[PDB]
C-alpha cells in the first residue's frame, strides 16, 4: 500500500546551469528532484554567470524553461554592486540570496553595511534567505531587526545556530530556518569514511552533539531543504575540493526512514517539505500533483544515485526504508520506479503563474 | 487598484444547520463568508442534532452539499458517549472539536478522563481543536502531552492564555492557536454600548490589557478565525441571551484596516487566514480561486451586514478601510460588490477531494 503525499518543495538547490553543466544542468537536476519526490525547486544564483542582474536572470529563466522537468523558481543573488538595482525583476525571483560567509568574488559582501543596503532596498514583502553560519546568524538577525523585516536562515547545521534561532523565536522575531539532510544524518563520525575531499561541505559536518541538537529542536526547524550542491567526483577528490553534496535523490528516503523509526511524524515531514516552504516563499499550489511512496521497501544507498551528474553520494552505504514509486506533476506521470517520463522543458517558472506572485500592497 | 488575495479560510464558523436555521443556514452563512472574502469554512458541530455521530454527520454533509455556496469541511464533536466510535468517519471531518467549558448537555464533558479518552482514540494524525479558556488551556495542553500529540486552541482571548501558549511554544510543544476579531477589536470599553445581552460572548470580551497582549503577541497567533456565532437580535436582547457574535462579513474589513494602519502586515494576515489554516488542518488548495480587495475605501460598519441572518453586529459604528470587491471560486464569479452570484449547492466538501484527505501512514 502506497502513501500519497503532496508535491514536495525543495527551497535550496544548485542546478549549475548556466556555466557548470558538467556538474548538473536543469534537465539532470530536475530529474533528480522528481526521483526524490520533489515537484518544485528553488534554484540558487551562484551559477556562471551568477544571477545578480536582470540579463543573467533572463538567461537563466529561459534555460530553466527549456531544461527543467519539474517546476521551479530562481533566486537572485546579492552582490556588492546590485543593491537598489533589482526592483523591476525582484518579484519574478524566488527571493534574494545573501552569501554571508565564503563564496565567489561575485556574491561576496565585504561589509555588514552592504547587508543593510540589501535589506533596505529589496522589496520588503519578498523573501530574503541567507547563508549565515555561527555568529553570522546573530549578525544577520540584527540587520533584519534594524531594517524591521524577516529573514530565512539556510541550512542550520549546529547546536549553536539552532539555539540562537530558538531564542530569537521566543522573543517573537520574524525568523525562519531550514535544515539539510546531511546535518541530520551525517556527522564528524563519518569523515573517516568520506575522506577530506568528499567530506568538504559548507556548513561543515557537525559533531554528534550538533546532530542531536537539531533533532531535539525539530520544533524550531521550519523547512527541510537539500542544499543539493553537485560537483563531480574528480572535483571532490582533487586538489581543491569544492564544498557541497548532491542530495535531491536521497533527502526523502532518508527522512522517510526517520519517520518509520518514529523520529518525526509524517505530518512533521509534510510541514517541512510542503506547507512551510509554500508559506515562507509564497509558492503556489501545483494542480493534480502528488507523490506516491512505498514505506516498507528497505534498500542501501549505492555509490551514486541514478540521475544527478555528480555521480557520487556521501550517504553511500546507509540503510534506508522508504522509496518514491510514482510522481504525477500537473496531470502527467513524471516518474515511475527509476524512470523519468517528462521531458526537459515540461517544468515551468511558478512565479509567472497568477497564483505564484507574492502579494503586496499597491 | 485592487489587491489579489488567495482564497481565505475560516476554520471556526457556526452555520446553525441543522436545527437553528432562523439564526443562519448553510446558504446564508456561506453567502456571508463569500462577502467577507472567505472561500472555505470549517463548520462547528453544536447544531441540532449535534454532529456527534455518523448519522448526524451524514445528514449535515448532505445539507451542506445542497446549501453551501463556498467550500467547507465539517467538524465532529466530542461527547461523553462517542470516544472510540468515530474511527470510520473521522477522516471525513475537518477534525474533532472538544467543548471543554460551558456548552450543551450533548457536547459537555464531565471529566478530564473523557478528554484523555478522546485524545487516545481519535486518529492521531487528525486535527483536534478545543474551546479551552483560562486554566483549561493549560489542562488540555497537559492531556495533549500525556497522549503525545498536538492540539489547536480556539479563540484565544486573554493575556493569560496567549502567554501560556507562548511559554508552551518556547518549550517546543505542538500547540497552535487562533484569535477571533472581536478579541482584537472590542474590549470591556465596548460593553456599555453593546449592553449585557448583545455583549454576551464566550470567551467574553477582554480588558484593554488583554487586547493589547494579543496584538503584542501576534507572533504566537497561528490563525485568525471568526467564531461566527449568529443568533437573532431577539435572542441576543431577550431574557437568556445566548453567547456569540456574527463575524464572517466583518472579519476581513477589520483586519485590512489594521494592515493599512501598520498594525500587522499583509503577509501576517495571509499566514493567518490562508497558509496556517491550510497546514494545521491539511485543507487543500482551491483551484482558480481568489479574492480582490480595495484597500482605499473607507466606510462605517452598519447596524447589520447584508447576508448573515443574525441581522445585527457588535462592530456597528466602527470605521474601517478596506472592502471585498470580487471573489472567484473555482473559476466562477462568486461575489461582486454586495451580490452573491453562486447558488446554494455550489460549495463542496473539501474532505472528499483527493487532495483534501489528511495524509496518514498505512
Ligand atoms: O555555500 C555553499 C554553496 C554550495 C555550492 O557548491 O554551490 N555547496 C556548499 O557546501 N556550500
Ligand atoms: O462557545 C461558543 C459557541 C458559540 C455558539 O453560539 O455556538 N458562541 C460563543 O460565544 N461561544
Ligand atoms: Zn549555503
Ligand atoms: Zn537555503
Ligand atoms: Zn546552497
Ligand atoms: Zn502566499
Ligand atoms: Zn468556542
Ligand atoms: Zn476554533
Ligand atoms: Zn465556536
Ligand atoms: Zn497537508
Amino acid at each position: 500500500k502506497l502513501v500519497r503525499l503532496p508535491g514536495l518543495i525543495d527551497v535550496h538547490v544548485h542546478l549549475r546551469e548556466p556555466g557548470g553543466t558538467h556538474k548538473e544542468d536543469f534537465a539532470s537536476g530536475t530529474a533528480a528532484a522528481l526521483a526524490g519526490g520533489i515537484t518544485m525547486v528553488c534554484a540558487m544564483p551562484n551559477t556562471r554567470p551568477p544571477i545578480i542582474d536582470a540579463p543573467a536572470l533572463a538567461l537563466a529563466q529561459k534555460l530553466a524553461e527549456a531544461g527543467a522537468r519539474c517546476d521551479f523558481a530562481l533566486f537572485l543573488g546579492a552582490s556588492s554592486e546590485n543593491a537598489g538595482t533589482l526592483g523591476t525583476v525582484a518579484g519574478s525571483a524566488a527571493g534574494l540570496k545573501l552569501y554571508l560567509n565564503e563564496t565567489a568574488s561575485e556574491l561576496r559582501l565585504d561589509s555588514v553595511v552592504q547587508w543593510m543596503e540589501h535589506f533596505e532596498t529589496w522589496p520588503s514583502h519578498l523573501p530574503i534567505v541567507a547563508h549565515a553560519e555561527q555568529q553570522t546568524v546573530a549578525a544577520v538577525l540584527m540587520v533584519a531587526q534594524l531594517t524591521q523585516r524577516s529573514v530565512h536562515i539556510c541550512h542550520v547545521a549546529r547546536k549553536e545556530e539552532i539555539l540562537l534561532i530558538k531564542a530569537a523565536k521566543a522573543r517573537g522575531l520574524p525568523v525562519t530556518c531550514e535544515v539539510a539532510p546531511h546535518h541530520l544524518f551525517l556527522s564528524h563520525d563519518d569523515l573517516e569514511r568520506l575522506g577530506p575531499g568528499k567530506g568538504e561541505v559548507r556548513p561543515e559536518l557537525g559533531s554528534r552533539q550538533d546532530v542531536e541538537a537539531l533533532w531535539e529542536n525539530m520544533a524550531v526547524i521550519d523547512c527541510f531543504a537539500s542544499d543539493h550542491a553537485p560537483h563531480t567526483l574528480e572535483e571532490k577528490c582533487g586538489s581543491r575540493p569544492p564544498p557541497g553534496f548532491p542530495g535531491l535523490e536521497t533527502m526523502l528516503p532518508l527522512l522517510l526512514t526517520a519517520v518509520s523509526e518514529g523520529r518525526l511524524s509524517l505530518d512533521d515531514l509534510l510541514q517541512r517539505l510542503h506547507h512551510n516552504p509554500r508559506r515562507i516563499f509564497h509558492l503556489p499550489p501545483q494542480e493534480d500533483t502528488y507523490v506516491e511512496v512505498d514505506l516498507e521497501h528497505e534498500w542501501t544507498i549505492p555509490s551514486h544515485m541514478p540521475f544527478s551528474k555528480a555521480h557520487w553520494t556521501p550517504f553511500e552505504g546507509q540503510k534506508v526504508k522508504g522509496t518514491v514509486r510514482r510522481v504525477v506533476l500537473r496531470g502527467e506521470v513524471a516518474y515511475i520506479d527509476g524512470q523519468v517520463l517528462v521531458p526537459p522543458g515540461y517544468g515551468q517558472d511558478v512565479r509567472k503563474w497568477p497564483q505564484g506572485a507574492v502579494p503586496q500592497l499597491p
